[PDB]
């Protein structure tokens, strides 16, 4: 494309939207130099179709960025298990996802139909929001580390 490129995409819901619309923001797209970043449920243009949506932006950026939590489980996450031959080499070996955990996940409530998502909960594997605002810093580096990796 023209530069229509992102650092990543970020799927997340409505309901931890201000933690990513906020806190997230002013850590990278304030960083400096800044990231560009497709904010999942911010930057969706209305008109478009859903598929369109997503696909689209996932093509269109370097990485993609989950925020887990209960909510995000329940309401955005089955769209990323089943997922349909586009990507010639699979999102296994494709760079792989950024797993951003913003709340603990009671797995022995995650169904189990979600494989992908039960590997993820196993390899603890992910950067967790720390609770401890004194630790916060660090995460925002590894963040920054991870979405530029």
């Amino acid at each position: 494309s023209r530069n229509i490129c992102y650092d990543a995409f970020v799927s997340y819901s409505e309901r931890d939207a201000y933690w990513v619309e906020n806190l997230m923001v002013q850590e990278l797209e304030n960083f400096n130099p800044p990231f560009k970043l497709c904010l999942h449920k911010r930057d969706f243009i209305p008109g478009k179709w859903i598929i369109d949506n997503i696909i689209d932006s996932i093509e269109k950026s370097h990485k993609t960025v989950f925020v887990l939590s209960e909510n995000f489980v329940k309401s955005e996450w089955c769209k990323y298990e089943l997922d349909f031959s586009h990507f010639r080499l699979f999102d296994e070996n494709n760079d792989a996802a950024i797993l951003i955990l913003l709340e603990p996940i009671e797995k022995k409530a995650i169904p189990q139909r979600f494989c992908k998502l039960r590997k993820i909960m196993n390899t603890k594997t992910y950067l967790e929001w720390p609770m401890d605002e004194a630790q916060r810093e660090g995460f925002w580096v590894n963040l920054r580390a991870a979405i530029k990796s």
